[PDB]
């Protein structure tokens, strides 16, 4: 669920307001259209189109799923208790916090006006 996405995101970029990512470029948080603007949003557009897959799945809501994992001594984990909902969900967040910890952030990326350059 997003709660524990953010608790991702604290646990490999502790150095990161987590909000920070919550709205970036055209795909972080609320957007879901348009050029990823960077590095940093290409990320974004990946876990996007990765819930969208896992939306597939009977019941499967992604903001919602509380899925079994693990942050310890700087290693994500999905635990195997997951079921298939929670396994997909669950890698979706723990591949793009890990993608997130590896890429610049732009200041100027973040809050941009999604009617205007995200179409
Ligand atoms: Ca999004």
């Amino acid at each position: 669920n997003l709660y524990q996405f953010k608790n991702m995101i604290q646990c490999t970029v502790p150095s990161r307001s987590w909000a920070d990512f919550a709205d970036y470029g055209c795909y972080c948080g609320k957007g879901g259209s348009g050029t990823p603007v960077d590095d940093l949003d290409r990320c974004c557009q990946t876990h996007d189109n990765c819930y969208n897959e896992a939306e597939n799945i009977s019941g499967c809501r992604p903001y919602f799923k509380t899925y079994s994992y693990e942050c310890t001594q700087g290693t994500l984990t999905c635990k195997g208790d997951n079921n298939a909902c929670a396994a997909s969900v669950c890698d979706c967040d723990r591949l793009a916090a890990i993608c997130f910890a590896g890429a610049p952030y732009n200041d100027a990326n973040y809050n941009i006006d999604l009617k205007a350059r995200c179409n």
